[PDB]
């Protein structure tokens, strides 16, 4: 439902 | 096979002289994983744990399909003892936490939360994260909170979603949480990166433009993002901890090391919303003695 | 006006220049009490509670039968007009908590804890203590821990049992608790004062010898001891809390303000056991712009 | 009993 990616 | 100009710019060699190279510090690396056989890293890694989907959720498989995770690793603590490259804390130890699966390099919050909770139960000194997420989820905040009250220094890239205007803000999580040591990126002329997130929760900035570190399969390469700034701070924390536990003759608490971290910072003239306390510069107090 | 030697030396006026004089900071002075009608202090106080036995527990009577509380309260925030002297933070407000009775300036850990919690209850920004006792009573660490939990800055003089010798530790509480910002004492020339306790929990030092500030009945006078050094720090965080909160454009937390305390510190060539991070020197990161 | 003096 909630996502992160590198940056 | 020396010291990425980036790592000399933050003044880490001048701390190696005094014998502060990271020894005794464990740093959990919450990223896309890490190729654990890379020569510049093999004896730096102490453990590896998968929380993403890749490899049928084989938890011991941490293979880095993206590159960034090994790249982050090398910047923190790559050793030259195999004729390779150096990190900011080359006598410190990495724990590899794979919370981003697939090659485009993206993981689910519960995986990030899994690795944060893990990292603390393993009692690392430093959690290093180079990820961002656009939403503030309360389970995330609490995990961040729990780790910090546990004594862990929680470092995160601040967010790439920035535009250049210090009047307009962008919020990346977990960086945006007050507890995190949110790290923005600068030019190597130290100007604020155009993509550096601005908000009121930037702590400091590090080099994040065109950074040389290790890539999987005994290779190297440059990259870009606040994902490159953060490992400069992460590694640097480990040698600050070394310098200060010696000077104070005891172990230093989480807030103390933070004070010590922003004490090793020279300020910039740009706004605190872009640069935080300033540029990570580990010889700043000496500069005060002159 | 002729602001004291020591206050110029800690560079306070150079922050008065910027408008940082204490506006909105509230400091609870736990001490012998105070003569609340001294011209340089009558305005600056917002209330007073006494937990001693003097006046028979008449809690509204905080009058100073020793002279130190008034001297301390004067060093934090005495006012320029009505003649007289300038505190470190003349635009801030003081709360007179009287936990030390009689002329010998003694009180029980009951009355100290009471007042600490009373200042916490009243939601003040800083607790300045210049007391000290050899027993380590968990309930006292309790009170301070709860107060820092809520986000108070807890300042305390380091103790007057030093013997010049950094290889020998002397412990005074509450200074000795890690959570407490322990303040040791130097001289005109920033030399460690022989009586300043030495241990692994000194955070910084301030002028503690021959400090002239307000004495009861429109009088002044000089005193010596770590009790003179802590109020320099207490009034400083007022100024500092105002400075950094502008620069960041938000309210800072207790670990952030602490970091900003240590940043405005000056490295000293003496053991951390005696001087901690060094000398309270409020322009110190401007000295870094060079 | 604790007790503590000004310092
Ligand atoms: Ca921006
Ligand atoms: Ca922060
Ligand atoms: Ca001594
Ligand atoms: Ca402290």
């Amino acid at each position: 439902k909630g996502e992160i990616r590198l940056i």
